[PDB]
């Protein structure tokens, strides 16, 4: 599944922001508008035992240019909350359910 980082009208949002996927399905986050952006998984809001480090960008890492991607595959079932660190306050947050 492809997820846009920033909407086509410049809104600071993940498009889509809430979605479900099957285990092993790849998520391709694509830098679109209002960059820089990043994708960070909340360590307190992911399934028990999962290493946030294996699926997240560092809060200091950034996708700076249009078209840059971050790809991740999730295996453990459950809900995962994620956000864009510089735009968290603006509401650039999401949640993926692995079912
Ligand atoms: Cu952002």
């Amino acid at each position: 599944i492809d997820v846009l980082l920033g909407a086509d009208d410049g809104s600071l949002a993940f498009v889509p922001s809430e979605f479900s996927i099957s285990p092993g399905e790849k998520i391709v986050f694509k830098n679109n508008a209002g960059f820089p952006h990043n994708i960070v998984f909340d360590e307190d809001s992911i399934p028990s035992g999962v290493d946030a480090s294996k699926i997240s960008m560092s809060e200091e890492d950034l996708l700076n240019a249009k078209g840059e991607t971050f790809e991740v595959a999730l295996s453990n079932k459950g809900e995962y909350s994620f956000y864009c660190s510089p735009h968290q306050g603006a509401g650039m947050v999401g949640k993926v359910t692995v079912n």
